[PDB]
């Protein structure tokens, strides 16, 4: 039923999970592992060491892997912050992690960053734990394989009478 | 996710279908074989097989081709075939054999049988029953990049 396994990043690394989907892998990191709070892009004192470890793991992965850093927020009112929107907050957070991965030697041609804003929650925002997961950063690992597409195009050009 | 098909302007009926893990080329059995109980290929449609063979030869080794056989559910009584599974196996295999005749690498080919199990139509008519009698060719790859990515991540991260 489940395709998520807890992941251990730093011999502590609490709350992180690895999910497999059919078109790739998603590493999910709760807010408090990267940032001082849910509402800023300011990094916390352990941020760097976590990302270094992820970057080492990434170095074992083949070259054609594309790595997408994805940001997410909860619905926390944005009045107290310098951001215009949830999308903007999540973009800046995703972008910072990407940049740190670059500093650690991950090739920029394999990296991008995304923002989902507040509308893909993992859980109810009824606890600190759940709030940290709703403000998570994700890392999606995939490829731009097109073998199946070339087969289809090939077959289509030969065998379509339309 | 499908359209009609032909070749050299002599082969209506055959459809190409795309599914997420590969492509399926449909060859109507009725055209393909002399009659509804034989594994003897229509010697007139060896030219459609050849075309398919020509395309396969363009595809790299990671692309595997599976020739699949399917039947209606008319009980077999006047025949030397002992089941629909066996009948479907022989038809798939005979089409496979002809691809091989036309130069296709035997190591990229296999044949399957589904018997009467997954009919395109309800079995009630030389209209409908003959829709169930078919041979499909499934094109896919042995790609495991995503599986390998997951394995490595899981090995490094999962306690």
């Amino acid at each position: 039923q489940n395709t998520e396994t807890k992941a251990t990043i730093a011999r502590k690394g609490e709350g992180s999970v690895l999910e497999q989907i059919d078109q790739g892998s998603i590493l999910k990191l709760p807010s408090n592992l990267l940032f001082e709070n849910a509402t800023s892009d300011a990094i916390n004192q352990d941020m760097m060491l976590y990302i270094e470890r992820i970057a080492k793991i990434i170095q074992k992965l083949p070259k054609r892997v594309h790595i997408n850093v994805r940001g997410f927020t909860d619905d926390t009112p944005l009045v107290k912050t310098r951001f215009k929107s949830h999308y903007e907050l999540a973009a800046n957070r995703a972008y910072r992690v990407m940049k740190v991965l670059i500093q650690y030697g991950v090739n920029p041609n394999q990296l991008s960053f995304s923002s989902y804003g507040s509308t893909n929650p993992i859980a109810p925002n009824d606890s600190l734990e759940n709030r940290m997961k709703n403000n998570r950063v994700e890392i999606f690992f995939s490829t731009d394989a097109n073998d199946l597409s070339k087969i289809h195009s090939i077959l289509d050009n030969e065998f379509n009478p339309h």
